[PDB]
């Protein structure tokens, strides 16, 4: 099977937001609206904003999962490559096989689906800090898109789902991800390719 990637704002008007980080060679994470694609360095902080029009119930959660973008690979579980799953860089909570981690949230839970074997990481949905207009989750991607025997240059999507306390769908958004050495350069290149 294959998880849905259909954008769905749902009853609470759920959607993502991204910072405007630019494309300098020194940037570590940058988002392209034209490509709906996040470019980031290995294991660096990726801020993702969560926006709603109305307050979801207590117990609402936010889940992140990666799938391959190309149809011929969508049934393959996205996981870390044979090197990175053994490099002993765990944070104490994320299983070493998981591509996506949440940084700095002790309530993050990591799921290995008993049926699909797919990995995901889920956190409680929290209201914005006083003075802020949205909530931000900090994600890390723990393999390069190019890693041999893992993603192996295949593009991936991250699916973010807003869930009730049972895991039922309340909202869904998604974005493509490239984990690479030079996100600013690669964003500029792919945006130019798109224009051309
Ligand atoms: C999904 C995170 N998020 C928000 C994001 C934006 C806004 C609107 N601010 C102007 C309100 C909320 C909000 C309110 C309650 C809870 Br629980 C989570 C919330
Ligand atoms: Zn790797």
């Amino acid at each position: 099977s294959v998880p849905s990637q259909k954008t769905y704002q749902g009853s609470y008007g759920f959607r993502l937001g991204f910072l405007h980080s630019g494309t300098a060679k020194s940037v570590t994470c940058t988002y392209s609206p034209a490509l709906n694609k996040l470019f980031c360095q290995l294991a660096k902080t990726c801020p993702v904003q969560l926006w709603v029009d109305s307050t979801p119930p207590p117990g609402t959660r936010v889940r992140a999962m990666a799938i391959y973008k190309q149809s011929q690979h969508m049934t393959e579980v996205v996981r870390r490559c044979p090197h990175h799953e053994r490099c002993s860089d765990s944070d104490g909570l994320a299983p070493p096989q998981h591509l996506i981690r949440v940084e700095g949230n002790l309530r993050a839970e990591y799921l290995d689906d008993r049926n699909t074997f797919r990995h995901s990481v889920v956190v409680p949905c929290e209201p914005p800090e006083v003075g802020s207009d949205c909530t931000t989750i900090h994600y890390n991607y723990m393999c390069y898109s190019s890693c041999m025997g893992g993603m192996n240059r295949r593009p991936i999507l991250t699916i973010i789902t807003l869930e009730d306390s049972s895991g039922n769908l309340l909202g869904r958004d998604s974005f493509e991800v490239r984990v690479c050495a030079c996100p600013g350069r690669d964003r500029r290149t792919e945006e130019e390719n798109l224009r051309k």
